[PDB]
């Protein structure tokens, strides 16, 4: 619902991204989220970036898709 | 459209590119185009190229392709 | 008939293939080619590599696969 | 078997995996393996992951997934 | 004092560092820093690091050194 | 004169800089100058900007600093 | 000291390098070493290679160079 | 002789120098050199460029300026 079916499904936070596609120190959310607003406003709270990325775990470097409405 | 579907289905006008993958000062093309002459034009206006990037917010550096209509 | 039916049904003359799935630098045939010997030998003229990728036109950066009896 | 069907249903056992979608040094699995569990065991021999990837032949970077129940 | 005189020695905060030195999203501290650990507090309140890079104007991307003590 | 005395101390006019310290498409000034203002008006002929960088000569890639006062 | 004063001043054991300039999976040496016979030794202990790199804290991948001692 | 004395006071012989001001790939020469002809004609037996580095051991990537007489 915050991220497209498909590769890129796994929201994250991430301090940054680079190349339009690569997210940067990246971890799951610390608590849920239902939409693209509330979704950004979870990761602004540690200054982070919300991403839709190809892994459901936390990376320092995934390859991930910026997110919609957020 | 002017960018196919997928991975880059962004428009953006960049000033220039490298590697034929990388875009470099890219920003969202200032009025609507609905085809590769659009297109064209308008990044010209401000000496740009037109190009199809992974991402559909402006940066300094994305993975774009030269835009197939244009 | 010389790329499978269906989603990689286009024949193209890449530089390279990577990440086992990529094409990169990729030309439709400057010649006709009407089976596996004829791909491989067209595109080697220019030290190209022949692939069955999704889009029909040119580009830097494509999906594709290698050609079945390359 | 071990890999979903589609793009990413061929098993090989790599090195790592890095971006989340990236196998180094890859080589198909040495013996057949049946499931999850078999399937890590196995490339656990050679100090290696599972993974599912885009492509049948080893290769030194190929786009792969992480192996469920792996 | 938080930085070292010469070509580091420009205090930044920003979103994170990759290969060892170059800082991303980079912003001059929003209030002064007298030490370490203070430039290092300063940082954290936005999520950001510590950095000491060669230039004294915000920067997407610039050349940057960990900070000592921070 | 316009540049430090040291490693960037050779004048140039550079398209642009990235990372804070490295100029891109640099030229050596067309003609002599004198001060700050001096050097900035006549890179700007060319749209170029004032730097001072390591080497005498033009090259795609230098280090370089932002001229003082420039 | 292990490592030549300067950019590349921080020893680190890496499970590899690339290009002769980027160590992947590095971290500070467990122990304290004080020559290169000590830095390899040490470094070997996880099967790693003695690199002098840009940055004193663990990171997936800094600019390193190969220990000139060792 | 070869190389002013000072800074860049030790002759190698590098795959080439890049940003103006640093050797990649740096090796002492294999023969000794008493002038800038010897200089370029010993390096040029690797297809290698002639510099004066800081470091008087080889090294990947080393502060150098180009060969007075090369
Ligand atoms: C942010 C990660 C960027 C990784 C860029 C990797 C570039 C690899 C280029 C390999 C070129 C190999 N070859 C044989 C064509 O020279
Ligand atoms: C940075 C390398 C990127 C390669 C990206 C390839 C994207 C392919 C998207 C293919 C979409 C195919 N189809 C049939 C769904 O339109
Ligand atoms: C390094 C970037 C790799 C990008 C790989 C992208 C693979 C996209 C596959 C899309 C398949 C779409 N359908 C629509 C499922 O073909
Ligand atoms: C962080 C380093 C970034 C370096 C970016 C270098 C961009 C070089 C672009 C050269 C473009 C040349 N040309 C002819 C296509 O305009
Ligand atoms: C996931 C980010 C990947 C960034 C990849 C950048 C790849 C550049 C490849 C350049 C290849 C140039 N050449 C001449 C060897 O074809
Ligand atoms: C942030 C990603 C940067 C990727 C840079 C990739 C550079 C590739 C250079 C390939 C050069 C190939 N060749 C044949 C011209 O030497
Ligand atoms: C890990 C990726 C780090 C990328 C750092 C990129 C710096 C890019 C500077 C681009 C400047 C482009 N332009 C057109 C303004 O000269
Ligand atoms: C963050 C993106 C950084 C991109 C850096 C791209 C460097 C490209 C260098 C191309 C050199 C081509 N050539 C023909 C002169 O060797
Ligand atoms: C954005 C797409 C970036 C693709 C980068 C691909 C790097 C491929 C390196 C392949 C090396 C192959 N081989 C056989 C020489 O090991
Ligand atoms: C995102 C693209 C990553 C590309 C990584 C390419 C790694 C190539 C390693 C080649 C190693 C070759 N050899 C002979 C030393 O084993
Ligand atoms: C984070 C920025 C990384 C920029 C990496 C730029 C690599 C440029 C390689 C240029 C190689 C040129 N040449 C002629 C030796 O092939
Ligand atoms: C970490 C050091 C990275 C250095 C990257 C240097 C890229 C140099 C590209 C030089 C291109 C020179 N030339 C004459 C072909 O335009
Ligand atoms: C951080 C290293 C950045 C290296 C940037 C190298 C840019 C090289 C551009 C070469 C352009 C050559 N040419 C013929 C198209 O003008
Ligand atoms: C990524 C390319 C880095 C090149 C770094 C060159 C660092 C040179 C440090 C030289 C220090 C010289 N000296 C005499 C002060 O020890
Ligand atoms: C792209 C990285 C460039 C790093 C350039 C580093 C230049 C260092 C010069 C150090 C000079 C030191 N003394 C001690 C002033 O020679
Ligand atoms: C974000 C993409 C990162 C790609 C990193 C690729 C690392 C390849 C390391 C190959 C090392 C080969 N060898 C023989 C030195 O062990
Ligand atoms: C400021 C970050 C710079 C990262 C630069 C990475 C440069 C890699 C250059 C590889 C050159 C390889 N080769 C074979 C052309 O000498
Ligand atoms: C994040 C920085 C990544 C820099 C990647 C630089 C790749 C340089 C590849 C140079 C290949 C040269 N050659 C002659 C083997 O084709
Ligand atoms: C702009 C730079 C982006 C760099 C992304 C780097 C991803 C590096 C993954 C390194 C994995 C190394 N190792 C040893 C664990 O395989
Ligand atoms: C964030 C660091 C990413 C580093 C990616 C380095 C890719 C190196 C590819 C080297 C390929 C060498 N060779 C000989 C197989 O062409
Ligand atoms: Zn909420
Ligand atoms: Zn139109
Ligand atoms: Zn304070
Ligand atoms: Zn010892």
């Amino acid at each position: 619902n915050v991220c497209p079916p498909g590769l890129f499904s796994n929201p994250q936070c991430c301090a940054t991204q680079v190349l339009g596609l690569i997210g940067l120190d990246c971890k799951v959310p610390s608590q849920n989220v239902y939409d693209g607003t509330d979704f950004r406003n979870v990761c602004a709270k540690t200054g982070a970036q919300p991403l839709c990325c190809v892994a459901p775990v936390a990376g320092q470097a995934l390859l991930c898709q910026t997110a919609v409405g957020a």
